[PDB]
């Protein structure tokens, strides 16, 4: 196991435009197009990441691409966010993964906006950081691609992927 793996079998690999569990227009490996409610805007913004006219389906190649450049994105997102920074290199390893996991799935904003989440965390209170986690739209709506990431950060193994 490791975050690849652990995001492919959280998100999926589609070539088609669909909404994901957010509601969110979304392709490849769980790529955020936009957050517009316009189908066009997700379209002319698949072309925009891919580099050519696409027409809203892509390749495998491509989508493997996207992912990487998406996983690359929710490691520097934390690295250079203040609030996360921090929390984040407290953690172990397989911690942070669930970390990486969380940001690429929800983005930086609304992860650093968990402040309790944070501190939790950053004292290894496991639990009460597992509890207020839940305690989130993203856990309501994606439930089982939630659950699984928060029982990471519960108990610091790959369990959860096996
Ligand atoms: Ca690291
Ligand atoms: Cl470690
Ligand atoms: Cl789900």
């Amino acid at each position: 196991m490791n975050i690849f793996e652990m995001l492919r079998i959280d998100e999926g690999l589609r070539l088609k435009i669909y909404k994901d569990c957010e509601g969110y227009y979304t392709i490849g490996i769980g790529h955020l197009l936009t957050k517009s409610p316009d189908l066009n805007a997700a379209k002319s913004e698949l072309d925009k990441a891919i580099g050519r006219n696409c027409n809203g389906v892509i390749t495998k190649d491509e989508a493997e691409k996207l992912f990487n450049q998406d996983v690359d994105a929710a490691v520097r997102g934390i690295l250079r966010n203040a609030k996360l920074k921090p929390v984040y290199d407290s953690l172990d390893a397989v911690r942070r993964c669930a970390a990486i996991n969380e940001v690429f799935q929800m983005g930086v904003t609304g992860v650093a906006g968990f402040t309790n989440v944070l501190r939790m965390l950053q004292q290894k209170r496991w639990d009460e950081a597992a509890v207020n986690l839940a305690k989130s739209r993203w856990y309501n709506q994606c439930p089982d691609r939630a659950k699984r990431v928060i029982t990471t950060f519960r108990t610091g193994t790959w369990d959860a992927y096996k």
